[PDB]
């Protein structure tokens, strides 16, 4: 639950920058072995306590969702600034990852958008609701191993209509941000709408327009995209009809 900070051990170099927090690779000690962690320590400049308390109902939350296809929690500790402890998804982002890796199988894509999927369906059953999911925030493990992860202005791109116009969040509207996951991932991490402003793509949404198949993706996931990118909320699937979709896809086409 709580950790000794005698047992952890930080890099001085940052996974990740923010306003409240910095996220710094870190190896926290178990008995005989060593574990490598990824850490958010609370900037508090600030300098309120509802800051700290924030930090720790995330902990609570987290605590709570426990699923494979989640970037997990080992633990809390108090030192010099308060810190978050979460397992290290070594890749980064999937964005990033595929940008590099363009030698990755559209098999490969298959699998990974499968195990999103599964995580979300996991974050739906446990009635909590992303607002942010996108490639920067699928994390990789291995190239076969997916971790859906959260680290004003808005996200608009990956907005559900119903998010643009009046501020309606729910797992359906996470349903559209997996249809522009989905979109990334098999264009290799390129930026969806590029250009466009967010007011831009509004307006194209409202024509009935969508993004283009990506090159060599299957049209059974294209078309699955255009079903995650249905304007209306109520014939709009859910995360367990996406799963199902996918599962049913990945035991046809990736069985060796
Ligand atoms: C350090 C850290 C603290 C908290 C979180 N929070 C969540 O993942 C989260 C919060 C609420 C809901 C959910 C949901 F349930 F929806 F999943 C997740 C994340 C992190 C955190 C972990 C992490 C793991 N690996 C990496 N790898 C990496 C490698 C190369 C370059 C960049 C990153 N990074 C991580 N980062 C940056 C994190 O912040």
């Amino acid at each position: 639950v709580y950790l000794d900070r005698k047992l952890l051990t930080l890099e001085d170099k940052e996974l990740g920058s923010g306003n409240f927090g910095t996220v710094k690779k870190g190896y926290y000690q178990m008995k005989k072995v060593v574990k490598t962690v990824a850490v958010k320590i609370l900037k508090n400049e600030a300098n309120d306590p509802a800051l700290k308390d924030e930090l720790l109902a995330e902990a609570n939350v987290m605590q709570q969702l426990d699923n494979p296809y989640i970037v997990r929690m080992i633990g809390i500790c108090e030192a010099e600034s308060w810190m978050l402890v979460m397992e290290m998804a070594e890749l980064g982002p999937l964005n990033k990852y595929l940008q590099q890796n363009r030698h990755v199988k559209d098999k490969n894509i298959i699998e990974l958008v499968h195990q999103v999927s599964m995580g979300m369906k996991y974050l739906e059953e446990s009635n909590f609701v992303h607002r942010d999911l996108a490639a920067r925030n699928v994390l990789l493990v291995t190239q076969h191993y997916a971790k859906i992860s959260d680290f004003g202005k808005w996200p608009v791109k990956w907005y559900a209509p119903e998010c643009i116009n009046y501020y309606k969040f729910s797992s359906k509207s996470d349903v559209w941000s997996f249809g522009v996951l989905m979109w990334e991932a098999f264009s290799y991490g390129q930026k969806p709408y590029r250009g466009m402003k967010g007011s831009e793509v509004t307006a194209m949404l409202e024509k009935g327009e969508r993004m283009g198949c990506p090159a060599g993706c299957p049209r059974e996931m294209y078309d699955l995209m255009n079903l995650c990118w249905t304007y209306d909320v109520e014939n709009r699937p859910g995360f367990a009809a996406v799963e199902l979709r996918l599962r049913n896809y990945y035991y046809d086409v990736v069985n060796h």
